[PDB]
């Protein structure tokens, strides 16, 4: 029954997430989380888009020469010289990469469209000393560019949209820690500084303001801390993320990593960033229940299940905390958690059941089905499964057999047929699912 | 006292067919602007009012340049739709499509080119051989299919693009059969309301209907179907053409209403608190003139307390001429505390002969310090001209503003931040009154 | 499943085409493709109308003093006068015609109604050399006309509308290169000139605006190549054609011709065309789906077809690219490509059965049918068929007989009769089907 994760962005473990409206389309690049192996690699460089801000989907990379490397923290998509200029961390640097959409393909934008260890030519930083990590960009209302980077950093950036300025200040904050993960943003003549304070559960955001420039003199409020744990609710460590509005309005939105199950095992929330009279940030509201559609559409609505059963069911996950000793989570897998609506639970196969792990979702009655999405678990390193149809939960027809592990979310099975039961094996990936509907 | 049977409306004009809405924390009030002295074939210019609390409301300029000297009718609300903001006017007679980045405008036509001439462009809403038609309001689903309600009971489907209306065209049948205008839509909990007025003048009314089906019907009427009509013993005539509205995130909605006012287009807008019964029926609106208050708690200054004021002038009573009631007998005064009553359905004006700098003049009862002065002139969208003075005796005027040009604004501020007893200000063009005269 | 020239707008091959309503009714002028000789012939002047912009018909010939000639490019008829002028090239030279309807009969607007080569005192052109291709008018909101022809040609027209003025201008254009096709129209203030370059499958249309007039001048925005190939979707040569927008609406749209079969085996494809806020044009997204219809209209279902076979089938036609070696297309002429809905797909009977070549669709079971509506290739030449309807496909009885060729498509029968089997018999004509609709 109890699901600590709540109603997460994406069906995915996501972090570092910068999330804009382009051409009336919603578009998330993040940190791809979930690969078991610490800091030490990163899932590819995916793009999640969405027409209403609840129904999210992704296709392939969109970065063919930075698949296979370590991809952190991208920027948003900047739109300049006729093209989409992309600012990611790529193992452990920035470089600037460009394209003619912002579904790529990107491109190096500096030197060859390569990499190697620990970091080639084509840098953003061109300085001897090229460190540095999380880019993130702004065009100001006269039309100069600024990058903000981690650790405080900001420089101008030329309109070539690659040759940062030589000369580079840090931003004086009242808060003092290892700072990562800037945001920065300009509304009604105030620009606002957003700063990551500590780690892990630790995790927090304060900020500073400006009626001057993007590069200060900066001002702190009193109360200059947006985001922090909120026991209460049990969000933890509401890190590194971005701050958005729909194109043409005043409605702003915080987007947040959390805690998740330790370690690069994060999912991204978003909740309302309000302000009052004085243009000072109200600390944030935050909650798992998500902001709902930011637009109104049209879409199917989708088939209620009655029972849902599986193979089998992995034990429950106790989440060991790393700076909180009161961060005690306990995420359960059960087979109902395949269709509860919310993108923080799923249902995961026993690890020992890795021959064909299977689901039903038996529908009550026999019912015209006209498709199936699938959501699954680690969906960029791919799935092969079947789906099979029954009407009785004996006899099973296969619909459709897909042997590929194809690098999607979600995988769709158009049906339009009369059946009562469903059921998916799955041949390979990771045996388990975040979310599945059926309409 | 003197008798104010205009009590306190909104705005500090002459304003009808109000479209009134919070959009990013503020309030605005686009209107038709009445009190040009010639019936029906003129108006004010486009122009949209401004608040921040519901209580202190301004405007500068207009925000549809192309349209500014056009006759402007029955705005509807400001409809925000792919990033932008669109409107739709009654624009010499025809609805067009409008559209802008900010609710501010500058607006301009959506179709064809940003232009006007008689009788209509090709640039109107409607593209049937005859376009006819006025009093556009807006409607968007909770699955994005936005509608457009008009005059005469007609409803059709708005396409994305928010310009181009679908060929299939509705009547809403309602058990009320005459002639109506100023249909107002809105959904609350699962059910569409379709309130829409009948008779005109004093005779105006609001009548609704109600589905639990779609905004194009079938509709069902409740027994208590009128739901705002002339009060006679509270002296209120003709409510009609308005809107409704709650302020975002609430559950309180609003009727916004015109008044009989002095005949013809000399009609105020009032707002009064609208109820529902369990069942989701709409409870007969309690007319006041009183107002509403503040529908937000903001900072702003207290008022300073006046002894007594006076003038070069007084026109003379106003006794007004019904039109379908001939029960609705009542006389306007123009008296000098009248500009500093607090009430916007009182004004003084000076007398028609006294048209060479007419003049009132302020009487704190001491020497105080004066922050200052915040004037709302009467016909503010004709611009005024004028000259503020102070004075520690009533004899000898230090002056501390002149305003040779008319600048098309109001209220009229100006800061002064010095001792004085006395204010006084001459108006050099523009109409010569005052509905509301604050000093702080 | 595999149609490589998708849904064109009309069930013929053609080119040059300029599309528009003119009260209630969409009319298409364009040049009729498909006869054989590359740019020796043509085929006939014809108009296609719809109701809808789907279902397209034409009867005869608009234009009978010319219906024998080399017929290309007509211009949109333009209304001016209380009569209606379009400005064919007619063997090779533009001429002035004229009519009371759009529908014709149209004859030539200046001296006698007749023609001889190479040309005749009748030109639009009154020059020496009146030589000059592809006109479009354009009616200014000052109620000046103006023609624009091949080479960037332009000049005021008198309202006569068939002198052209003497001064003659050439529109300033970054690229330089041979081009034709000119598109010319007005919105909001912006008039916008485009031009073809290049030819065969390197066919793009770009273009510059103006601010002030007609005749300039002209600037050109970065992004100023409108229509280009797009080898993804496989749409090659995006060239002459038309931009218009239903009455009433800001809903523009542009047609194209493209490459084809290659030679004079051209079709015809509509998407829609828009603009950004800054007035210029955004990249046409080519696609060979249609826009569907632009207008309501009630109209009966189309009978399901159960089977369809044939006496023979063409085989496959391996199309030779001309200036792009990338450009490699099959067409297929199976027998379901006469019943799919496609006007880019057509069945053919192969050249071997010239006598007696049928065409059966087999209704799942007996059914009452309304009336058949046959949309044969080469429609402009005339087709004379028969038409018999069979309970079991073995024993036939014949139901309608057309032994002279009729120039006109659709060919409608009426029959209300029940059957399960109609078969088509081809008299004369070329024996193929790109859609037939049984209701
Ligand atoms: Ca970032
Ligand atoms: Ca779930
Ligand atoms: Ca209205
Ligand atoms: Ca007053
Ligand atoms: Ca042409
Ligand atoms: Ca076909």
């Amino acid at each position: 029954h109890n699901n600590p994760f709540g109603n997460a962005l994406i069906p995915d473990m996501i972090a570092d997430a910068s999330i804009q409206e382009i051409n009336g389309v919603f578009y998330c690049y993040a940190t791809t989380d979930g690969y078991g192996q610490g800091l030490k690699t990163s899932g590819p460089p995916v793009v999640w888009k969405s027409k209403d801000f609840v129904h999210w989907s992704f296709d392939g990379t969109y970065f063919p020469s930075a698949a296979k490397e370590k991809y952190w923290a991208p920027s948003k998509a900047i739109f300049a010289n006729g093209k989409y200029y992309i600012y990611p961390t790529i193992n452990g640097y920035m470089y600037p990469a460009v394209a003619d959409k912002p579904e790529g393909p990107f491109k190096l934008a500096r030197g060859k469209d390569e990499f190697y260890k620990p970091f080639t030519p084509s840098t953003l930083l061109q300085s001897k000393n090229p460190g540095g990590i999380d880019a993130e960009i702004f065009v100001d209302d006269d039309g100069q560019a600024y990058v903000f980077w981690g650790r405080r950093h900001v420089a101008k950036l030329n309109e070539d949209m690659i040759t940062v300025d030589s000369v580079v200040q840090v931003i004086s904050t009242p808060r003092k820690e290892y700072s990562e993960g800037p945001i920065f943003f300009k509304r009604k003549g105030i620009y606002y500084y957003l700063y990551t304070i500590g780690g892990d559960e630790k995790y927090q955001y304060a900020y500073v303001m400006s009626r001057v420039s993007p590069m200060g003199p900066f001002e702190a409020p009193e109360q200059d801390i947006i985001s922090t744990t909120n026991y209460e609710r049990g969000i933890f460590g509401p890190g590194h993320g971005c701050v958005f509005h729909p194109e043409g309005t005043d409605n702003y939105y915080f987007a947040y990593l959390e805690f998740g199950r330790r370690s690069t095992n994060r999912q991204t929330y978003v909740n309302q960033l309000k302000f009052n009279e004085d243009g000072t940030i109200r600390p944030v509201e935050l909650t798992m229940d998500g902001v709902g559609a930011l637009k109104k559409v049209k879409s199917d609505k989708k088939m209620k299940i009655d029972t849902v059963y599986a193979s089998s069911i992995e034990v429950p996950l106790k989440i060991e905390p790393m700076k909180d000793p009161t961060c005690l989570r306990t995420e359960y897998f059960v087979p109902s958690f395949a269709v509860d609506g919310a993108n923080g639970s799923r249902w995961m196969a026993a690890a020992e059941d890795s021959i064909n792990p299977w689901i039903v979702a038996d529908l009550g009655t026999v019912k015209k089905v006209r498709r199936s999405e699938i959501y699954f678990v680690r969906p960029t390193a791919g799935h092969a499964y079947v789906i099979e149809a029954s009407m009785d939960g004996k006899v099973w027809q296969e619909f459709a057999v897909h042997q590929d592990r194809k690098m999607c979310s979600p995988h769709t099975d158009v049906l339009n047929k009369r059946f009562r039961y469903l059921r998916i094996k799955i041949l390979k990936g990771v045996p388990g699912i975040w979310e599945w509907n059926i309409y």
